């Protein structure tokens, strides 16, 4: 066929049951992830073709960047939790990886305060339980799927998109076939 097993995706041995439609982790310390976010658009580009009804999930993970990388995970809750990751998603992957001006949870903070979000309803997010739970899910969501690895995305707990199977001569062609193939294992 011109999808296949193994190529553009590969079959998890252990399907995740009741999973998100579309599920994608990474991390702001994982450079291909700062290549999906601000290159790529892949979200982007993958939302723009998946039908209607779908909806589309983004995690954290913990594995990369220690101490650091557990703070972003729950600014990241916070994040979810407010509904500004539009706002800050950017200002997070460059002052983790371009500037390098994120050293603890204290510039993560700023990151949401210049960003427009106030202090106080930052720090209340921040220390409450609703984030909590939301960075159990994250942690849930990782820990079903055998996560080691990010950028990953997953479609309806079964499925797992394989980038190195596609070309990566033309950009503007792997997101499409990205995306194509996030449609057709949508659709399957």
């Amino acid at each position: 066929a011109q999808y296949e097993d193994g190529k553009q995706y590969t079959t998890l041995e252990k399907p995740v049951a009741g999973a998100p439609q579309v599920l994608e982790f990474f991390s702001f310390f994982c450079p291909h992830c700062y290549q999906f976010e601000e290159v790529l658009h892949i979200s982007d580009n993958v939302k723009k073709k998946l039908p209607e009804g779908v909806k589309m999930t983004k995690y954290h993970v913990n594995f990369m960047g220690g101490d650091l990388g557990k703070d972003l995970t729950q600014a990241w809750a916070v994040a979810m939790a407010l509904g500004v990751e539009d706002k800050v998603t950017v200002p997070l992957f460059e002052g983790v990886q371009k500037t390098q001006t994120i050293r603890s949870a204290s510039d993560i903070r700023d990151v949401f305060i210049n960003a427009g979000i106030k202090g106080e309803e930052y720090d209340a997010a921040w220390n409450s339980f609703v984030v909590k739970s939301l960075v159990a899910q994250q942690e849930k969501a990782a820990a079903d799927v055998q996560l080691r690895g990010v950028p990953a995305m997953f479609v309806n707990g079964k499925y797992q998109l394989n980038p190195q199977g596609m070309d990566t001569s033309n950009m503007d062609v792997f997101v499409q076939q990205y995306a194509d193939t996030v449609k057709y294992l949508s659709e399957k």
